[PDB]
């Protein structure tokens, strides 16, 4: 069949328990696979969507991506009408809910620095992949033992080849996550997610707080358009503020690559660690 997917398994073939919800997140509910007896985290549409299309939608790209620091697809149920969507138990949940509910002693500035990371090495492989997610955030986010975090929620990354409009009418985009050529001109590339990404970085290193606090909605594209941009987090790095300023450039010629991106995180991790701040090969042609 051309509706194939090979993590299409049946629903008797897992058991489901109790939901996580995930409060803004969506229908997620605790499972485990039988024949590995392994807890698991299902997310279902919730009714009032009926938008098929765009919350299945992610059931085939988690199929057509991976990375350890992208939520691995485990099953589908496109096969019945209660559609499913099964993926790994995240044991820390949401990174928005974790650092809201995170020991703080533990989790100080450099794993903050460390979780935005793993979210640039799961978004730079989106990037090779030419894929767009539209909703990065730390809401759209989990995070599991030792930290690791990973890019979730791939209802609004639509594949594309190419194509600046990804939208369809109704524009479904977090503001404060969204590009000011996005805002301005519905103009959407692989840099509207950087500004998203940037904006997720701030939002990591207050330990979970709204990017943006204390203005109105009504006066944020008027500030954006401004130049404005939130300025470096209290225990956030310096050189981690130059990297969100890159982020939150106006210009997306100006603006840099998730790979670029990936590059600086590593760059910055120089505590005991060697300055790989260096470019292709330092030998002789190093053009």
């Amino acid at each position: 069949s051309p509706n194939y997917d090979k993590w299409e398994m049946e629903r008797t073939d897992i058991t489901m328990k109790h939901k996580l919800g995930g409060g803004q997140y969506g229908e997620v509910y605790e499972g485990v696979w039988k024949k590995y007896s392994l807890t698991v985290a299902v997310k279902t549409l919730k009714e009032d969507t009926m938008e098929v299309e765009e919350f299945l939608k992610e059931a085939a790209v988690m199929k057509e991506i991976k990375h350890p620091n992208l939520v691995q697809l485990l099953g589908v149920c496109t096969r019945e009408p209660p559609f499913y969507i099964i993926t790994e138990f995240m044991t820390y949940g949401n990174l928005l809910d974790y650092l809201r509910e995170c020991n703080r002693q533990e989790v100080n500035a450099v794993v903050l620095l460390y979780m935005a990371t793993q979210i640039s090495s799961a978004m730079e492989y989106l990037e090779k992949k030419n894929f767009i997610h539209r909703d990065l955030a730390a809401r759209n986010c989990l995070v599991g033992e030792n930290h690791l975090v990973k890019v979730a929620d791939f209802g609004l990354s639509r594949l594309m080849t190419g194509d600046t409009y990804t939208a369809h009418a109704g524009a479904k985009f977090p503001i404060k996550w969204t590009a000011p050529e996005s805002l301005a001109y519905n103009k959407f590339s692989i840099k509207s997610d950087v500004w998203a990404f940037g904006v997720l970085l701030w939002e990591i290193a207050t330990y979970g707080m709204s990017p943006y606090p204390g203005i109105d909605l009504s006066q944020v594209y008027e500030l954006l358009e401004k130049d404005y941009r939130m300025e470096r987090p209290e225990g956030c790095p310096e050189k981690v503020y130059e990297l969100m300023r890159a982020c939150w450039q106006w210009n997306p010629s100006d603006r840099p690559s998730f790979a670029e991106i990936h590059q600086a995180f590593e760059t910055m991790f120089q505590e005991s660690s060697i300055s790989d701040e260096v470019e292709k090969e330092l030998g002789k042609q190093g053009v």
